[PDB]
């Protein structure tokens, strides 16, 4: 739910 996890998809 984090924006932040977003960007461990990354």
């Amino acid at each position: 739910q984090n924006p932040n996890r977003f960007i461990g998809l990354m």
